[PDB]
Formats: structure tokens, sequence, C-alpha cells
């Protein structure tokens, strides 16, 4: 079949993998978007699956880096890649 891809593939795009590190559950989230899409939209789609507010939530990495929704998807994948995690901000700015 032509045009029957279960995963969204447009051509030049970066894949993101976010899991819940603060909660006991670890529902992985796959976000396939182009470098044009900023991390603000990426964190939004991830927070949508986690059932949490993206405005008051930050994205850390599997190593231990609190990445913020400001850089573009291309820069986020270039810096870390697909190792990401969702964490709710408790104080002003995490």
């Amino acid at each position: 079949m032509s045009g029957g891809t279960a995963a969204t593939t447009a051509g030049s795009k970066v894949t993101f993998k976010i899991t819940l590190t603060s909660d006991p559950k670890l529902p992985f989230k796959v976000l396939s978007v182009p470098e044009s899409t900023p991390f603000t939209a990426v964190l939004k789609f991830a927070a949508e699956e986690f059932k949490v507010p993206a405005a008051t939530s930050a994205i850390i990495t599997n190593d231990g880096v609190g990445v913020n929704p400001a850089q573009p998807a291309g820069n986020i994948f270039l810096k870390h890649g697909s190792e990401l995690r969702l964490i709710p901000r408790d104080r002003v700015g995490h």
C-alpha cells in the first residue's frame, strides 16, 4: 500500500522519546516532528499523553538535564536525540 504509514514520516524529521520520571508509571511518548517544530509543541504533545499541563511542565533527559521548551526540535535531537523525560515544575522555573 502507498501512503499507509502507521508512523508519521514526512522526510527530514527528528524522533523524540519522553517517559514519566516523577511518576511511578513510565508511558513512553514518541514524537516525530521536523526540526522546524519547536520544543514548545513537542512538550505539548508529550504532556497531552501524560495528562499534564505543558505550560507548567519541563522536559529532562535520561542522563539528568532539565531541557526547556525553547530550542527547536532539530537542536533538541542534535543535543540529546530521543532520550527525554516529562517532569512537572514545582517551583518558578522547575
